[PDB]
């Protein structure tokens, strides 16, 4: 004793007294969200919900971003999909452009900011002092003012906080506050020609917004700005970026993967974007569950994809619908059945003279001790009878193209006895042409855009699907099918002709 249990309640009281809570999810509107953002989303929305508070949805559009509105839509989509609830209200860092500017003037007035004439080269080198650090307040302030006025040109001058070049912040060696960029803003138009850098704008945005718990790496700087400003303080909580084996999430590597056509679009199922995961057929709950099983941690680790796959598989398993599919068809004729077409309940499922099995389930010269079909051998057809293969017919190339099989009335079982293996199958009467896409891990090794990329990450088959599986009203573009003894599949869609299905996950 002297402790705990569902003393979630007590610590709820410590935070409650040590302060309603207000978090923010603040993506930049310059790119589709990925799995990492899911971790952030669960944390921020999660935390506000737990305390009956509010989580602001903020776009960090602190400089001109090309297709800002596209990303605003996409982000709202993905956050709703994940299950986050912001207000009815959208927040924008660009809304703070003036206040930010005013506060920057305050820094120069306190002798805590100066204008550096040295280049981006000279700066990324000398990080010792700028040659301009000891500029007077009057001169600094005037120079900044003219920077805003648009008198000097891109990169010629820059405004920097005046901290310690020595002190290993590490990013506390005179961080850049304002860069001069002569380009128009989606939202601010032509009103600004200098813009604030992420570090300068981030905590001040938090402050303006009365964010109580900011969840995001170093917060000496964040605290520094708030301290010296001296404005509403906001508690900065920092955790470790998400890392998953066989997976990359770097802006650069991802952009390469798309642009270089390694994958097909940002919503490709092999990609760890929320769009791609949604299209792969992963359900949002699997993701929420995954982000819970990853856990908080200040120290940087790496979760094995098997944890992800288990989350999505466990989720799919609860809500999938059993349906039959053949990816690499091979024909079976039942030699002792004749015509007539018997119904089976196991959804409409028939049994007839003409079936299909999957090629991987037959073998002409089987290893010793081999479940599954082979000449002379017998298998159980799931939800049906046992077939024995006697005779095979091959094409001109010697390729097996039809199996001749007797069956045996005595369905789900053994009358003898016997048994062995069971396989999936499809009656011709029930089959409809389909494109079955089998997706692998994007990469081949756990710790790689470093092209050690799975060249076999996508194999496409022209096969068959049980007719109700292509119902489209019954199974719309991200519903859950379990194609028996084949995997968890969703019908393909898009997250902005043959029926197409994606392998969402094995087993």
């Amino acid at each position: 004793g002297s402790h705990m249990v569902n003393f979630l309640k007590q610590i709820v009281e410590e935070d409650l007294r040590t302060g309603t809570v207000i978090t923010r999810f603040p993506p930049e509107p310059n790119g589709f969200l990925h799995l990492g953002h899911a971790k952030s989303v669960c944390l921020n929305f999660g935390l506000a919900k737990a305390f009956g508070g509010r989580c602001h949805l903020r776009f960090d559009d602190t400089n001109p971003m090309k297709e800002e509105t596209r990303y605003i839509e996409s982000i709202q989509r993905d956050v709703r999909w994940l299950g986050g609830d912001w207000g009815n209200h959208l927040y924008y860092a660009s809304d703070y452009f003036q206040q930010l500017y005013d506060w920057a003037e305050l820094l120069i007035k306190k002798g805590l900011a100066f204008v550096d004439d040295d280049s981006l080269e000279e700066i990324r080198r000398k990080r010792e002092n700028s040659p301009f650090r000891e500029r007077s307040i009057e001169e600094n302030l005037d120079l900044f003012r003219r920077m805003r006025a648009g008198e000097f040109e891109e990169g010629s001058r820059v405004l920097r906080a005046k901290i310690d070049m020595t002190h290993s912040n590490m990013n506390m060696r005179d961080p850049v506050l304002y860069r001069i960029l002569k380009k128009e803003h989606p939202r601010t138009g032509n009103q600004w020609v200098i813009y604030p850098m992420y570090d300068y704008a981030h905590g001040q945005s938090d402050s303006i917004e009365n964010i109580t718990h900011s969840i995001c790496l170093h917060r000496i700087l964040y605290d520094w700005f708030q301290e010296k400003l001296e404005i509403t303080r906001t508690r900065q909580i920092e955790f470790a970026r998400l890392n998953v084996t066989y997976t990359v999430m770097s802006k650069r590597k991802l952009l390469a993967l798309v642009t270089e056509k390694w994958v097909d679009g940002w919503d490709d199922p092999r990609l760890p974007t929320l769009s791609g995961l949604r299209r792969r057929g992963v359900p949002p709950s699997a993701l929420r569950d995954f982000c819970d099983k990853v856990g908080v941690a200040r120290r940087e680790s790496t979760i094995k994809v098997e944890v992800l796959e288990k989350c999505i598989r466990d989720a799919l398993h609860v809500v999938a619908h059993r349906r039959f599919a053949i990816q690499d068809p091979i024909a079976v004729t039942i030699t002792n059945y004749g015509d007539k077409v018997e119904t089976i309940t196991a959804r409409e499922l028939h049994f007839s003279k003409k079936l299909y099995i999957d090629r991987d389930d037959f073998m002409e010269n089987p290893p010793a001790g081999y479940r599954r079909l082979a000449p002379g051998a017998e298998v159980r057809l799931k939800h049906a009878y046992w077939i024995k293969c006697v005779d095979v017919v091959k094409d001109a190339s010697g390729l097996v193209t039809e199996l001749l099989c007797t069956y045996d009335p005595q369905t789900k079982n053994p009358d003898g006895r016997k048994v062995k293996g069971a396989i999936h199958w499809l009656s011709e009467k029930d089959a409809v042409p389909a494109e079955i896409r089998i997706f692998g891990r994007l990469f081949t090794k756990p710790n790689p855009w470093r092209e050690n990329i799975n060249k076999e990450s996508l194999k496409v088959y022209k096969g068959f699907v049980e007719r109700s599986a292509a119902d489209s009203a019954a199974f719309p573009p991200q519903s859950s099918l379990q194609f028996e003894r084949l995997g968890f599949f969703t019908p393909d869609g898009s997250t902005l002709t043959l029926p197409v299905f994606n392998l969402t996950v094995a087993l």
